[PDB]
DNA sequence: ATATGACGCT
DNA sequence: AGCGTCAT
C-alpha cells in the first residue's frame, strides 16, 4: 500500500523536567535553567535543559560546573534525593497528569516519561462527519507547520508558517472524506485542542508531529520544537527524506543504522529506495529489510499500542569510580535502599492501577565492563516487602562474588538494578 | 564519573 | 531465561 491508512500523532513535552521544576518554582521561568542529578562530583550531571540555556550550548550529560562555564547565569534545579539515590517521582506524577489528559481524546501508547503516540484515525472520522464538508479555517491550526511548505513562485518564521498553512489549506479537497491529506489536517486540528488542554490544565507546553505512522510523527514533532506542531504528509516524504540522515529515524540511531550507511555506502533515507526489498533483507535480515524498504517510502505499520501505564517499575543506581561497592555489607545496604523505593512505588502503583507485579529482576554491573548490565537474574515477587525483596535479590547474586573473604566483594559492583515486572490484574 | 524503560535474539 | 539493542 501507500501507508496512508492511519492518522498518528506523537506529543512530546518541551524540556519536560525543566518545565516541571519551573511550574513549582516561578523564579526559574523564562530563564536559562537546567535540571541536575547529584552535586558533589563536578556540580552534578545535567539531564534537562531549557531552550534559553540550549542557546548557550548547555546540553544533557554535561557536568553542571562545565555548563556554568558556557552559561554563568544558568539556574539549576536538583533532582530529589531519597535513600541516597535520585528519585524521579515528581516527574512520573507530572507525566501521569499529561497522559490522563491525552487519554480523553484517544487511546495512547506511553512511549516515555514525556511522550505518547496517539491513533486519531477514528476521532478524525467522527470530526469529519460532525463537520459537513465545511472548510478548515487556518484559525483552527494556530501553531501548525506544514512540512515542505511554502513552496513555489516574508522573512519572519511566523509569516512563513502562515504562508505554508495557507498553501496547504487552499489545495485541500474536502469533498473526499477519504483524502489522506484531509485526514491528517483534521488530526492536526484535534492535536491543537489536545495541546491546548495540556497547557491549560497543567501549565506545561509541548510539541507534536502528525503523520500516517509513528516514525514520521516522531520525526515531524522535532522539526519545529518548542511549542509547535508539524504535519508531515505522505507527499512531503520524498523531499524530506532526500537529505535526512539515516540516524535521525527512530530505531536507526545505533548499530543497525550505522551498518546501513556502512554496507550500502549511503547517507540519506531517500537513497534506500534504489534497493530491492530482497537486497535489504539480505544485508539486514528479513524483518529489518522489509521495514527499511517500506520506511524509506514513508510506510510503516507499527501500531499505536493501547498502553497508558509502564509495564515495569525499576530502581537503579550506578557506583562509578572509587564508590564501587567492595564489601558485602555495602551491597546489602544499597539493595535495601533500592528495595525500599521499589516497595513504595509498587504499593502506590497497586492502589492507583489495580495491579500487582509478580516477578523481581535483579541486575548488576561489575567494575570494568562497559555493558549496561553484567548479569540479570529473576525470582518471585510474592509480597511488597522491601526487606524480603532485598534479601532475595542478594540470594540470586551472591555467587557472583569471587572473593575468598566473604565479608568483601570482588569484583566491585558498579551498578545495582531492581525491576518489578509481570503484572497481573488485582 | 554521560536513571530508567520497551523490545529483539536465542 | 539471560543477554543485546535502542531509546528518553
Ligand atoms: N537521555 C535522556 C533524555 C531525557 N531525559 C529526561 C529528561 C527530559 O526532560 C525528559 C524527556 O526527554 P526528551 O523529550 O528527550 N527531552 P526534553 O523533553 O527535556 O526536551 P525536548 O527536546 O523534548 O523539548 O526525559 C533523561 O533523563 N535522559
Ligand atoms: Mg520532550
Ligand atoms: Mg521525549
Ligand atoms: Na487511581
Ligand atoms: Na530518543
Amino acid at each position: 500500500g501507500t501507508g496512508q491508512d492511519r492518522v498518528v500523532a506523537l506529543v512530546d513535552m518541551d524540556c519536560f523536567f525543566v518545565q516541571v521544576e519551573q511550574r513549582q518554582n516561578p523564579h526559574l521561568r523564562n530563564k536559562p535553567c537546567a535540571v541536575v542529578q547529584y552535586k558533589s562530583w563536578k556540580g552534578g550531571g545535567i539531564i534537562a535543559v531549557s531552550y534559553e540555556a540550549r542557546a548557550f550550548g548547555v546540553t544533557r550529560s554535561m557536568w553542571a560546573d562545565d555548563a556554568k562555564k558556557l552559561c554563568p547565569d544558568l539556574l539549576l534545579a536538583q533532582v530529589r534525593e531519597s535513600r541516597g539515590k535520585a528519585n524521579l517521582t515528581k516527574y512520573r506524577e507530572a507525566s501521569v497528569e499529561v497522559m490522563e489528559i491525552m487519554s480523553r481524546f484517544a487511546v495512547i501508547e506511553r512511549a516515555s516519561i514525556d511522550e505518547a503516540y496517539v491513533d486519531l484515525t477514528s476521532a478524525v472520522q467522527e470530526r469529519l462527519q460532525k463537520l459537513q464538508g465545511q472548510p478548515i479555517s487556518a484559525d483552527l491550526l494556530p501553531s501548525t507547520y506544514i512540512e515542505g511548505l511554502p513552496q513555489g513562485p516574508t522573512v519572519q518564521k511566523e509569516g512563513m508558517r502562515k504562508q505554508g498553512l495557507f498553501q496547504w489549506l487552499d489545495s485541500l479537497q474536502i469533498d473526499n472524506l477519504t483524502s489522506p491529506d484531509l485526514q491528517l489536517t483534521v488530526g492536526a486540528v484535534i492535536v491543537e485542542e489536545m495541546r491546548a488542554a495540556i497547557e491549560r490544565e497543567t501549565g506545561f507546553q509541548c510539541s507534536a508531529g502528525i503523520s500516517h505512522n509513528k516514525v514520521l510523527a516522531k520525526l515531524a514533532c522535532g522539526l519545529n520544537k518548542p511549542n509547535r506542531q508539524t504535519l508531515v504528509s505522505h507527499g512531503s516524504v520524498p523531499q524530506l527524506f532526500s537529505q535526512m540522515p539515516i540516524r535521525k529515524i527512530r530505531s536507526l540511531g545505533g548499530k543497525l543504522g550505522a551498518s546501513v550507511i556502512e554496507i550500502l555506502g549511503i547517507e540519506y533515507m531517500g537513497e534506500l529506495t534504489q534497493f530491492t526489498e530482497s537486497q535489504l533483507q539480505s544485508h539486514f535480515g528479513e524483518k529489518n529489510g522489509s521495514w527499511l524498504y517500506a520506511m524509506c517510502r514513508g510506510i510503516e505499520h507499527d501500531p499505536v499500542k493501547p498502553r497508558q501505564l509502564p509495564k515495569t517499575i525499576g530502581c537503579s543506581k550506578n557506583f562509578p569510580g572509587k564508590t564501587a561497592l567492595a564489601t558485602r555489607e555495602q551491597v546489602q545496604w544499597w539493595l535495601l535502599q533500592l528495595a525500599q523505593e521499589l516497595e513504595e512505588r509498587l504499593t502506590k502503583d497497586r492502589n492507583d492501577n489495580d495491579r500487582v507485579a509478580t516477578q523481581l529482576v535483579v541486575s548488576i554491573r561489575v567494575q570494568g565492563d562497559k555493558r549496561l548490565s553484567s548479569l540479570r537474574r529473576c525470582c518471585a515477587l510474592t509480597r511488597y516487602d522491601a526487606h524480603k525483596m532485598s534479601h532475595d535479590a542478594f540470594t540470586v547474586i551472591k555467587n557472583c562474588n569471587t572473593s575468598g573473604i566473604q565479608t568483601e566483594w570482588s569484583p566491585p559492583l558498579t551498578m545495582l538494578f531492581l525491576c518489578a515486572t509481570k503484572f497481573s490484574a488485582s
